[PDB]
């Protein structure tokens, strides 16, 4: 299991514009297009991203290309963020995958707000961190996914995804 297979399980794959859990226009493997309510704005962002007239539809290869970009960008964002970098650097390879999963879903800004949990992870207080992470809007809104990520931080194994 790796970050790519993990996110592929969490986000799914859709080749036509769809609305995400928050109701925003998305395509491919969780590639947020826009928070704007306009499908037109979304198709526009889509075409700009792929470099062609897509007409709201992309191929598998195109979805995977976006996906490769998004993962790279998530990693690079964590590395540049003064709050996140130190946590990431302190973690083992599996747990790093868990942080990248949060960043990909909720952005740097979204995660950078889990201050207390981040401190706990840094300290390697796994159980405590698992409990603190669960006291979040994130967990209340996307409980199944949040549980998988949380288990991942708690155990340092891919058990929650071996299921799936």
């Amino acid at each position: 299991m790796n970050i790519f297979e993990m996110l592929r399980i969490d986000e799914g794959l859709r080749l036509k514009i769809y609305k995400d859990t928050e109701g925003y226009y998305t395509i491919g493997i969780g590639h947020l297009l826009t928070k704007s309510p306009s499908l037109n704005a979304a198709k526009s962002e889509l075409d700009k991203a792929i470099g062609r007239n897509t007409n709201g539809v992309i191929t598998k290869d195109e979805a995977e290309k976006l996906f490769n970009q998004d993962v790279d960008a998530a990693v690079r964002g964590i590395l540049r963020n003064a709050h996140l970098k130190p946590v990431y650097d302190s973690l083992d390879a599996v747990r790093r995958a868990a942080l990248i999963n949060m960043v990909f879903q909720m952005g740097e800004t979204g995660v950078d707000g889990f201050t207390n949990s981040l401190r706990m992870l840094q300290q390697k207080r796994w159980d405590e961190a698992a409990v603190n992470l669960a006291k979040s809007r994130w967990y209340n809104q996307t409980p199944n996914r949040a549980k998988r990520v949380i288990t991942t931080f708690r155990t340092g194994t891919w058990d929650a995804y071996k299921n799936l």
